[PDB]
């Protein structure tokens, strides 16, 4: 059953099964009260702040949902077992909030959410985010400092796909999973201790994962996974990342440091920003027919090829890495960067050469690395963009 209350008189019952009462005001009246019964019940605050654990008046309720065109401002989330938000007056905070107690926002909020714990202090504290709606959702900001493992829900209502947008501002968690049937695209701005992203378990043709690592601990290994969705990955300079696509149109983005790439199924685009050294590099672990290699952010002098270029560099039976490299940036790359490739020891390597002697400088020179034998004979220079053949 499901009603509208104001400051009400009378004593209201609910009776059984998963009821909903809406409040425009936060005490009520004359007395004046409201049970919602058995069942798992919710109560909506369209109010500029809430206790109802506190007022006996209110009692069998088990979630507290924070919607309305008046709904704002401190709720107390205490000895509620669930807690709800739709759309809102303003910036909505729920304080007291236990342990086991997860957040599912409905709809478009205004301002901020800050959920703060009944206690943040220990070290495993884990908080449920689920955003649930038929349409795109723009959940907005939700802050969730002193939580480390950050779990967010991204559901579809309907059998049609969507794509989520979330800020979280959550500055000690080391943990964010993804999971749902829906895409998100998450601000992750200032969230410096994570070291896991793990969307992987997403589901839909398109539902889209967007990820951005804010990770700056120099020489930290961060996991990045993606999902089923066309999703875009992006590391940090300071990390040895490990990005991993699931199916689908995956852009993977090399930053700086010794990365292992894996766009699995799917056409996946390993967009390359940065020149790294000789020692940190990128690894693609699984470069097959389709995927691509964006070279556009390496063309330091001019723009690459724009053939078909594909004759490997030979040379002998026990010739080294860095006599490959050096072999391979013999040419001059001063007014005009070239690629060259080569395998050696069972994998294949990629080079730009933006230099004019024969050595491969470690700065401005780079080599791409791709585990086992590919054959890149017949494969094309798009752009500078070269497509797998
Ligand atoms: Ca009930
Ligand atoms: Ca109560
Ligand atoms: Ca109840
Ligand atoms: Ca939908
Ligand atoms: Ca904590
Ligand atoms: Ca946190
Ligand atoms: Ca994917
Ligand atoms: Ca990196
Ligand atoms: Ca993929
Ligand atoms: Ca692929
Ligand atoms: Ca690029
Ligand atoms: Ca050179």
């Amino acid at each position: 059953d499901s009603i509208l209350l104001g400051a009400t008189t009378k004593a209201i019952v609910m009776g059984a099964g998963d009821d909903t009462v809406t409040v425009s005001s936060a005490t009520l009246g004359a007395g004046g009260s409201v049970n919602g019964g058995d069942g798992t019940d919710v109560l909506v605050a369209n109010v500029n702040g809430s206790s109802f654990s506190a007022d006996p008046a209110f009692g069998g309720f088990e979630t507290l949902r924070v919607a309305g065109a008046a709904a704002q401002g401190s709720h107390n989330a205490n000895g509620f077992t669930a807690l709800q938000l739709g759309a809102t007056a303003g910036a909505t905070t729920f304080t007291n909030v236990a342990v086991n107690v997860g957040l599912t926002v409905l709809a478009a909020p205004t301002g901020t959410t800050t959920v703060t714990l009944a206690n943040a202090t220990g070290t495993s504290d884990v908080f449920n985010l689920t955003l649930s709606s038929s349409a795109a959702l723009a959940a907005g900001t939700v802050a969730l400092a002193g939580v480390e493992t950050v779990n967010i829900a991204a559901t579809d209502t309907n059998t049609t796909a969507h794509v989520d947008t979330l800020t979280l501002q959550a500055t000690s968690a080391k943990s964010i999973v993804v999971t749902g049937n829906a895409g998100l695209n998450l601000t992750n701005t200032g969230n410096t201790a994570v070291t896991s992203f793990d969307a992987s378990a997403v589901t839909g043709t398109g539902s889209a994962v967007t990820f951005v690592s804010a990770n700056t601990t120099v020489g930290e290994v961060v996991t990045i996974r993606g999902g089923a969705g066309a999703d875009s990955l992006t590391g940090s300079a300071t990390a040895n990342d490990t990005i991993i696509g699931g199916a689908g149109a995956d852009t993977l983005v090399y930053t700086g440091g010794t990365d292992t790439f894996t766009g699995g199924t799917g056409a996946d685009i390993f967009d390359i920003n940065a020149i790294g050294t000789s020692t940190a590099f990128v690894t693609i672990t699984d470069a097959a027919v389709g995927d691509k290699l964006d070279l556009v952010g390496i063309s330091t002098n001019g723009a690459i090829a724009d053939g078909a270029f594909g004759a490997a560099v030979t040379l002998g039976a026990a010739a080294t890495l860095a006599q490959y490299l050096d072999a391979a940036a013999a040419g001059d790359g001063s007014g005009t960067s070239v690629a060259k490739w080569f395998q050696f020891g069972g994998d294949t390597y990629v080079v730009v050469d933006s230099s004019a002697g024969a050595t491969f400088v470690s700065g401005a020179d780079a080599v791409i690395k791709l585990t086992g034998l590919v054959t890149l004979t017949t494969s094309a220079f798009a752009t500078e963009v070269l497509t797998l053949a």
